[PDB]
């Protein structure tokens, strides 16, 4: 029996005896991702280069891919009538949905992650995290400031050689491959679990002169193994969604610790770190800042940053031990 | 006026006063690339998972993406009636085309480059190099053993966030974006030239323990600039086609030198090194093994490996200086 | 607010306080239609003509469009776990779903209507009707033998210049246009109502010598108006879904009465007549055999045929009056 | 070997020893057809309905399908650098191409034929006729006023259940099916020939009251065969391109004679009648006005109308006999 993402969310909704609001929300997300994907692959770009001349746009209507993605998510999610608060990396303040379309969910998301790889056509994606409004007060930013451990659903969509949507909820992580021919996400990996120990480390070594002693010692250990084993291979795409996804599928470790330019790390806690940390833990992986669990951080700024180390259990604990040793 | 790959090729053929054979060859290459791109993006995957019943071959009995790609290239190229000899990474010996479909061209290619990035959906692609048959004796593998300097055309197709074909010939490097909506490649950047110097280095530091003194010193400079300037950023996708394209567009340097386990490097000369070296020089860049120009090497085996250092002229020259610095 | 078919069925399910089974069923239908559509437009036909040579099919695997459509519906519907009895024009006996996937719904359908227009690429489509099992007995064909008036949902998908899915339920008829770019049906026509009187008649006049006096008199009246007005224009595609859809959108009348070859008419009652009759009546139209309401016929054969006249109110009643006059 | 429209055209160009100009023209025509096909199938319609926000132009402010199609043809054709004069159904006067893009060919076309079938999603298409500029004086409308007999190439693209392009030149009629999956037209039937006699007649019997005695008698024979053979079946889609294609493939006859409101017929000579007449004769069929060959008419206005009767030789000849029968 083939299983589409649409059949899956609906069924999981039924098993949970939900009123259907979250389902309608997940369905919206699915539609948003397909639209972003189609745009990312440059469908209709011939129109930009005047295949039909220059007459359509009566004015100056053009939009950067990232901006368009942001508009797709915002509109699509709002039209689901399931959300009350939206947090986008593209907006300085949280977006409070009008009462007429207000729902109980809070959605934090990165509409198009990996901006530095956009112009060079490297894999990019969309990241998201979903919370339930924990309050009775007027909806506001505070409703977005919950620790990751409270997430009800999280995941991402990877626009690589092929497009894949990975969804994590309380009962596990599932990966669905997008069949562009019929516009359908097909479940191809069910209760996904990450390998206990990998053979690949992922980090931008250009910041080498700014790394702490723990990170420095660990990287050295990956190149010159004390047990004289084969050193880990290195891989760093530059796009979090791509590096993180390979980590889930192949195992290993991904890191983005603090440095001069980023004493609190670079990546955003609400719509980058937490979602990926939740996916990792649901797959039996770990996600730490080096000192604490990412999902346990109670945020105070919707755009707050956080250091992050995630991936295979044994790999992450090995680094955690280096941190504990130096302490 | 909008320019499609098809119009471009046809015009370069009329200017060159070609008989139309090379044009048919490039036309076919273009068609193959599109077919590969569609399979890579997973159109029709739902059928593989029983969308229409007949769920039995669910395992490992249907063509793998790399095999399908190889089939497309070989079949499409033969059907152009423009080739006599074909060299594929997936085939131990050179393919000698039937006398009935025999043409004057020789093609070396990598049907799907970046095999390790396939399962994690990281960017992958196709690389090609075209030679004009010179000798008069029956076609053989010796016909594909010419130095890259004799290349008539070379390039690649990148299956990334979007698909792009990069073609380099005597008078330039042109990039064409594929519009999947109409199955048309659109010219989006004409006579491409790489920047004199970049701020990104690309190499698998995993073989640090195996690197020669020159590479080791160069990397040291990128992380700890002696003049105290800003350190280069690091990027290593793992697919040559993806790392090389970013190099062409953003500038910088890409490296795969020889390591213990790979005394003569890892990358293949005929269908990986030469094509990329040809694209780089035509763009004003450099491609060296650290001691000689890649394009000058006289191949002795169609699967011969060779070390390669390519990218921005100033960055490549700096490493060359280090190589000669170490005598 | 844009509305996808997926959001619509889900919401209509919520408003009805259904357990979600019918929704999962409607969602399945939606997926089936997209797959059939993609096939009808000939996606991947290049593989049939050996663009990748001849190596994939280890044997002789080819399928006629109609057969494939049938397999898509059967499998897709069964995988919804919402049906117990399926009736296809392609199967002599009703299909009783296994207990493991058994649901409460009975589905009658024409997987690919308009077979005579297939080879000439004329518009074709899929027709469907849905009933709820009215019994406690073991599921069987009888469960499919309910009069049209009992339908819970009916409609069709038209594969014409563009693909459109028209869905009718108790509270009205809605048309959704398929956006192939993102694989999404977009609601573009809400509580659709047919014009009270049209200006187009649709019938195969090749059977002229076999028509009854009523039909003959009516056709004459359409060409030579007694009130001396402009005669109706004639239109007959040859595909019921196409002729019927134009009738809904433009108004007018569609007819397929009995003749020598078909004393009980040609069209099938369960998966051709009833579904279209239900759509017509929900749009304020009429559907008669000339003597009685199509939806009131209690069938005794799943493959039973019925004469049918449908379309605008005034047009159909005018013919009904001719029938009553001759009586 | 699989043959694409692109390979076919390029080869016919090499055989004909053409300079490559007509080839570029056909290459462009092919690209235009694909772009039209994608718009007709409604890709990206979700954007028109606010999928990404900006819901204000929802009404009648964006280009209609017929206008967009016309823009594509004109722009794409000009950009081929192969034409000097263009005649479109949508333009009152002939388009004289700028001297900078001027070529030796003249093109008459119907951007989107079957306007009345657009809103009901019935099959529609594009028709074209290509002439070689002969005179030496400045290009003008007179250059498009040559009898169809001088046509160098003519044909059409049918946007039906699937999209197909039919091209007719001096040595034959070939049909190519469009594979939307890769944006490639595949040759599926080479030197096409219509059957000597069909069993289907196509005409709008709505103008029965206006038909001349010949047509009236012929139709009588099709419904009430004097020799008591089987009556012909009737089919009338309403889009010339759709009715003519079925005629080519299934055989039979298509008719649009002159009626009171249309003393000189309805269909246009330059871009409807001549192209279809050219395709029919090259396929062994006939195309008459009832008194003369369509292709022999010397046009006096680029929007001149003309009666037309085309199809299987025996069926057309029988009607011609009736015409001369009535003196
Ligand atoms: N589609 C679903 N998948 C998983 N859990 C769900 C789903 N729908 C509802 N739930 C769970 O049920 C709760 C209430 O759902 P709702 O009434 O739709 O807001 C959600 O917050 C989830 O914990
Ligand atoms: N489409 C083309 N683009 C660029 N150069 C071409 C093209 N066609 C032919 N040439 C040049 O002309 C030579 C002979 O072409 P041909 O007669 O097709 O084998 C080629 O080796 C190229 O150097
Ligand atoms: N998506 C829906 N749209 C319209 N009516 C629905 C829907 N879902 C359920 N219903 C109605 O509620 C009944 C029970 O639904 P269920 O419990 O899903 O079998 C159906 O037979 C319909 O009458
Ligand atoms: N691709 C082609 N297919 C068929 N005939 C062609 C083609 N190219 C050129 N011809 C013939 O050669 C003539 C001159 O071609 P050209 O030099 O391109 O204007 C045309 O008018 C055609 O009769
Ligand atoms: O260039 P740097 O410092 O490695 O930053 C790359 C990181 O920044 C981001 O682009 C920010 O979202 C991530 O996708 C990626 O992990
Ligand atoms: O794992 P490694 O040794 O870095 O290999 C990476 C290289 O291997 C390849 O996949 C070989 O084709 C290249 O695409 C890539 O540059
Ligand atoms: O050739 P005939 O007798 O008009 O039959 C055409 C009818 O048959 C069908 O193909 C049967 O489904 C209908 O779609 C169409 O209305
Ligand atoms: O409604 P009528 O008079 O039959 O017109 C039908 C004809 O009109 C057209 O739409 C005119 O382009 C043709 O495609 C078709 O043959
Ligand atoms: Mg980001
Ligand atoms: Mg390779
Ligand atoms: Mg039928
Ligand atoms: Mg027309």
């Amino acid at each position: 029996n083939i299983v589409t993402l649409t059949r899956f969310v609906m069924e999981e909704g039924r098993k949970a005896r939900g009123t259907g609001e979250m389902t309608q929300l997940l369905n919206s997300l699915c539609t948003a991702v397909k639209a972003i994907s189609t745009a990312v692959r440059k469908a209709g770009i011939a129109h930009l280069y005047g295949i039909a001349g220059s007459t359509n746009v009566t004015g100056d209507q053009v939009k950067k891919l990232d901006v368009l993605s942001n508009d797709l998510v915002i509109n699509v999610l709002k039209s689901s009538f399931a959300t009350c608060v939206l947090v986008s990396e593209e907006d300085k303040n949280a977006i409070i949905v009008e009462p007429e379309k207000r729902g109980k969910y809070v959605v934090c998301f990165d509409p198009l992650d990996g901006s530095s790889n956009i112009d060079c056509l490297v894999s990019i994606g969309t990241i998201f995290g979903i919370y339930r409004k924990n309050s009775t007060d007027e909806p506001s930013e505070k409703d977005a400031l919950q620790p990751g451990r409270n997430l009800v659903a999280a995941g991402y969509a990877l626009y690589g050689s092929a497009t894949m949507l990975v969804l994590a909820m309380v009962n596990g992580v599932n990966c669905f491959m997008l069949d562009p021919a019929i516009g359908e996400f097909i479940l191809v990996d069910r209760d996904v679990k990450i390998k206990k120990k990998g053979s690949i480390y992922s980090i931008n070594e250009g910041y080498a002169k700014e790394f702490d002693p723990a990170i420095t010692e660990y990287i050295q250990r990956k190149k010159f193994p004390p047990d004289n084993s084969a050193p880990y291979g290195a891989r760093y795409v530059g796009s979090m969604v791509a590096d993180v996804h390979r980590t889930l599928v192949y195992g290993g470790i991904f890191m983005y610790p603090a440095n001069k330019k980023s004493p609190k790390g670079k990546l955003r806690l609400l719509y980058e770190c937490n979602p990926m940390a939740y996916v990792m833990e649901k797959a039996g992986g770990l996600a730490t800042t080096g000192k604490e669990a990412v999902l346990d951080i109670v945020p105070t700024d919707i755009h707050q940053r956080a250091p992050i180390i995630l991936g295979s259990p044994e790999d992450v604990t090995e680094l955690l031990e280096i941190y504990q040793k130096h302490a």
